[PDB]
């Protein structure tokens, strides 16, 4: 139900911004010319699509979807974040 749904957000929102914290690392150093191990920008790639079919199975309405919503979208952003760190490493 609604309580169950907004704890499932919670808990993703929690564990995103998590991730976001791991790709920060991996920006600032691929940014300062140092190298990353490809295999981790790639494990990382699979935690953040993890993230994002967890989210998409919850279902809500009202303030719950406005939430998953402004989530998912982060984690777009995200993952096009990511794309382009593996562009710039490898």
């Amino acid at each position: 139900g609604p309580g169950s749904s907004s704890k499932a957000i919670s808990d993703i929102s929690f564990q995103v911004e998590r991730l976001a914290g791991q790709l920060s690392a991996f920006d600032t150093v691929i940014g300062k010319g140092g190298k990353v191990e490809e295999k981790n920008l790639e494990n990382l790639m699979e935690m953040l699509m993890n993230q994002l079919v967890k989210l998409d199975a919850i279902s809500g309405d009202g303030d719950v979807k406005l939430k998953k919503k402004m989530q998912e979208e982060r984690l777009h952003k995200y993952v096009e974040a990511l794309d382009l760190l593996k562009i710039k490493n490898s």
